[PDB]
């Protein structure tokens, strides 16, 4: 049903507001969640780990079928699977790792494959053990997607840190 209440809005098209995911996922019911994965999907930790629980390891199950098949993403690349009782579909984004040496010119590239789904609710990408800088990566999400996107960061401080930078 795609029921989102409670974000900023930054720009025409990119909201943001201080919740987990999982538990946005519950209250939306939004026909994209997106996964912030890496290229074997592995959803061992971060986001992905979240939702991976929060769907009682069911994609976790379907991402081993997958990858047995179709083999690993690459670095910006992504997967639609699906959102198991989280959303409709759940679309597999795998933003670059810069901790280890990752191009970080691939995170405009993670954030294109937003541009294939009208609406999404997603976590900001490469965050976490992954090492981008949270600002740079929102800008990224703001200069390169067009649809709608819901971001919801878990963390009140960083919440706070991005939109006092994103409004200066
Ligand atoms: C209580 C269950 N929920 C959670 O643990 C939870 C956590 C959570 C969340 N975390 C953000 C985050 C953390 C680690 C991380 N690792 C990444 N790696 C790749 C491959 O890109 S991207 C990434 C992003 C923080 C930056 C805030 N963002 C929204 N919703 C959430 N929910």
């Amino acid at each position: 049903v795609n029921s989102f209440s409670g974000y900023l809005k930054l720009t025409d098209n990119v909201y943001i507001k201080n919740a987990d995911i999982v538990e946005e996922a519950k209250k939306v019911k939004p026909t994209v969640v997106v996964n912030a994965a890496n290229v074997y999907l592995k959803h061992g930790g971060g986001v992905a780990g979240a939702l991976n629980k929060a769907t009682n390891n069911a994609m976790q199950v379907e991402s081993d079928d997958y990858i047995a098949t179709n083999g690993p993403l690459k670095v910006g690349g992504s997967c639609v699977l699906s959102g198991h009782n989280l959303a409709k579909h759940c679309l597999h984004v795998v933003g670059p790792n810069v901790n280890k040496g990752e191009d970080i010119q691939l995170l405009k590239s993670a954030y294109e494959n937003f541009n294939q789904h009208e609406v999404l609710l997603a976590p900001l990408l490469s965050a976490g053990i992954f090492g981008a800088d949270p600002i740079h990566s929102l800008r990224v999400c703001v200069d390169t997607v067009r649809t709608n996107v819901y971001l919801a960061v878990f963390d009140k401080n960083l919440y706070d840190k991005l939109v006092s930078s994103f409004l200066e």
